[PDB]
């Protein structure tokens, strides 16, 4: 019937652009995210409450405002930016280790698999370290926001972590 | 007068196309079942109300969120496939051992049965160690969920188990 | 006014023929009864509920679910198959040490008279031990249920233990 | 109403099979006794609470957990077995001479009688030195449990020490 | 009702893999222990509450700090690891002479099992000395963490130790 | 109610076996005994306190610490050694002057009459000059503790001499 | 649920460096720490209260007003500065010897192993005498406070020695 969720990852990911997919339709044109978005967007009878973030250094230390009543999180990671997935490792690796994300559940998001150079789910499963998670559901889906490729799988998965 | 049901099962076993030749009666084309599908279907005066889920390997964790108040389940093994009869000997012989299923009836859909290799519910019965089951009623049936035989003959095994 | 039925026996003997001669009049094909059948007939201004169950051996296991509240029982055997009266000497020996069918009428449907190879009544009440019955009415009725003999016999009987 | 029991004997002797033949009426497969069964079956009015054991020699020195508030033992003694009926011999002259199991009834099933070079139950009374019980009732029946019986009749006869 | 534990071990033997394969069911990427992980896993009606900690050379002098209120310990050792035998036979027989573990069930682990170079229970239970144990019951059982196998014969052997 | 009870003998004669299968019903694997090892054993309502001590001949000399209060003495010796029963002569003569050991009833358990090379009770009764005693109760007793022979019936004559 | 934390080390090793990695995650710029600095950091549902002070020769005489009431020492070495690690050495064995510290656990930040010429945790713990620690429970790690690598593996150590 509802549901908190938390869209985040670094910049150039995709997190803008998947959000007013899932909710317009349509790609839009984007500027950097400084403050905020949210938006609701409605799916199998469930109303998903999505928070875009800032993904810039300076907006990185204000994510945890969001934490707190948050049911799920969707990290966002470019596939074709190859030298910035350690700094996502990073990131997730001390994301994961905060008390307020206890219960949350964790879906990942590959985006840009259009391109050529993509790296698989598979690849970045690897390189994101995530099957040493154990005190949390996990689950990575390869997408294409451009044309709304497994957005819709993903909120899917979601809807298994409801109540 | 009511019923509720669990289907589960490893990837590729059948468990959507058993459950919409049940509600339907048509044999619809599939997509893997990331999140859950949930649909009622009377027969005998009785609604069983049917949960079938994902049996991807990162899904298969997330069964627990459905276990409780589960009247009976439906293990979906396909026979044509004789190499992962033994992970899913592994899965079911893990959940007769949860406490939130203590109760539930065990029935057994040993689906494909329509292709020429397929084995038959002797050999899997033989396979799965179902007559180890003792805290447990049980029941293994034979089907084809593309032609609907046996299907029908489960649901009213588990008749059998009401109230 | 009012009588409860627990139409049991091993598979083949002939409880579903039995049952749909008495609440039809004429012989229908059957299947086997993996679930149950449950039919209220009339006769003597009585109003008979009889449950005919499975008698395959994964079904018998599930009858217990059907003792409660039984006034009377109704046990078909095979005559022909004389290579089965032990067991069922030993399922109905087993059925009469339980404890909720305390008080219940004991009826025996000797079925299949019609066939040559057909054993006497007094040689199966000889074989199933019958005459060691001490805590309960019983009867044993000599029957075709093809033809209808003596099923008339056994609801008829059946009334003397009313109320 | 109610009687507490407590099933022992060597390894491969037939005690979970008697208990699942007792309780549910079939005959399971069985896997190797490494913890404890407990199983409650009524009969006569009665309600006996049945712990089967392992016969393991590891387990054999955790029995001692169980003697406290034990009414009745059945130790289950296999008859093909005539290499190892000394070995029963010790076991059995040992936990005698224990003082928590100092008023229990005794109870003896010499099973695997179907078997050709089965051992009668005289022969066990003299090699298992039964008639030096002095300090105790006791008793030996002869079993079959894989075809029921002598097991209600030893149930029968543990009615005699109720209360 | 409730049962607490002590997984320990040398290095490399398998404490949290299986931990984690009882808690979750699947094999999860590892990272070596420097702190100590704790989880509840159901099983038999009873809860486990199991305390998997570090084997490196520098924590086994911190595990004093849980031998207190511990019931039962677990002793894992990799069978492959044919050189490291004699230091888990000097832990062990260091770690059994402390009086806050005077009480605690002793299962031992030997884990490893999948590999074609793994040496079998008994040669294990040769090399430890575990015969030579007087105050303490024990038990030793053989795994294969990645598999599952021998693992749920190993809390259900702990089971024989409740309250 | 009560009694203590010392146990003594050369190096290798069976004491420590003795202890832990009349304690625990098992032949245990044994280091020497350096220090001293006690257990509590029940038969007969009587609660028996044995102190098992070393047989070195530098331990020897430190029996003496366990003289007082010592209601019954159990002499082990090694039949098989015939060449060391002379010094087993010497140290029981020795001993039988002590003054604090002045109403201890005496034991002899005459271990190891498995092997075939073994000296009758009564050749042992010779030459330990047995019959030589006469301040004392004496008795002598032919065992083997690794089959528990002969081992309850020195605990039956020890009760005897009870308070 | 708390725990009490001190940072100390020489000037320019990496304390403040690696307590606002820890509380924020990100590298700040820094100042000489004249006075000192102090700050909660959560973890595995802990919540450690670091204090962090200065290491110029004039302060380090001032380090005494903390240390009462302190539970744990993370002492940080700068490991490229190979010619101050006798001084270190001097600062870390006086320190050892107040008896306020007399229970506190012991961590070794061996920081700077992002550079070149760093030297090894071992060679560390050679030459700063740390198998010499016999009063209390130590341990090193490796750590690059710029990248946050070995920072969360040392608080994980430190929960070890709770309460
Ligand atoms: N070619 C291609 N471009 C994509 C895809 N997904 C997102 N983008 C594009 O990449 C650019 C960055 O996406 P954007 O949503 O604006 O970043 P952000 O996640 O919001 O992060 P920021 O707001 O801090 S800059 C955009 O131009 C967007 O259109 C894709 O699948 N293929
Ligand atoms: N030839 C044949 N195909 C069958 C039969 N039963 C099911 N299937 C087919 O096998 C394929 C897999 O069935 P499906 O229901 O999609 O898997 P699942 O049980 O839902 O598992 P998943 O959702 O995680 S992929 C489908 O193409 C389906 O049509 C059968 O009896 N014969
Ligand atoms: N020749 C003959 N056939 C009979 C007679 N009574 C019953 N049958 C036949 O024997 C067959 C078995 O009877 P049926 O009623 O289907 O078994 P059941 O008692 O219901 O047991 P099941 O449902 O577990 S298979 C049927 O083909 C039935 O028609 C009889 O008196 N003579
Ligand atoms: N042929 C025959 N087999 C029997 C009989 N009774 C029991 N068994 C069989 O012998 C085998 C051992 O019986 P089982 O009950 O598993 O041993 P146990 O008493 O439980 O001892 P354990 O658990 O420590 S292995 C089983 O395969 C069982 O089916 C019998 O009367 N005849
Ligand atoms: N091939 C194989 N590997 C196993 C098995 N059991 C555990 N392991 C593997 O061996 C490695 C070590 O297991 P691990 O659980 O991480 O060590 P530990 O017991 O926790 O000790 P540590 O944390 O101090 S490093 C892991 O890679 C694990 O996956 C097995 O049965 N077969
Ligand atoms: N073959 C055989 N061996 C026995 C018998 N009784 C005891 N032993 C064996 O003889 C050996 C010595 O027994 P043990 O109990 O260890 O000596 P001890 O009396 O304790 O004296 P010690 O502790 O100073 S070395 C052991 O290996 C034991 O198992 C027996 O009846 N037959
Ligand atoms: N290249 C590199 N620099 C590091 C590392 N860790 C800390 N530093 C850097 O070394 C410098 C000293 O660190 P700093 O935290 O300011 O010293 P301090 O421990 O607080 O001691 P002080 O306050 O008395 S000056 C800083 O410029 C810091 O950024 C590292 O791992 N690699
Ligand atoms: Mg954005
Ligand atoms: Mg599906
Ligand atoms: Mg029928
Ligand atoms: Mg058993
Ligand atoms: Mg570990
Ligand atoms: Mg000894
Ligand atoms: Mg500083």
């Amino acid at each position: 019937k509802e549901m908190r969720i938390l869209m985040v990852g670094l910049d150039g990911a995709g997190k803008t652009t998947v959000l007013y997919k899932l909710k317009l339709g349509e790609v839009i044109t984007t500027i950097p995210t400084i403050g905020f978005n949210v938006e609701t967007v409605q799916y199998k009878n469930i109303s998903f409450t999505v928070w875009d973030v800032g993904g810039q250094d300076r907006i990185r230390s204000l994510w945890r405002h969001y934490y707190r009543n948050t049911e799920g999180v969707i990290f966002v990671v470019d596939s074709n930016d190859r030298s910035r997935i350690g700094e996502a490792r990073e990131v997730m690796q001390r994301m994961l280790n905060e008390d307020e994300l206890r219960n949350a559940a964790w879906l990942v998001f590959a985006n840009k698999q259009d391109l050529p150079e993509a790296m698989s789910a598979a690849e970045i499963t690897e390189k994101l370290g995530l099957h040493s998670i154990r005190n949390r559901p996990w689950f990575i889906q390869a997408t294409c926001a451009t044309s709304g490729e497994g957005l819709y799988e993903g909120l899917e998965w979601l809807s298994n972590s409801l109540k």
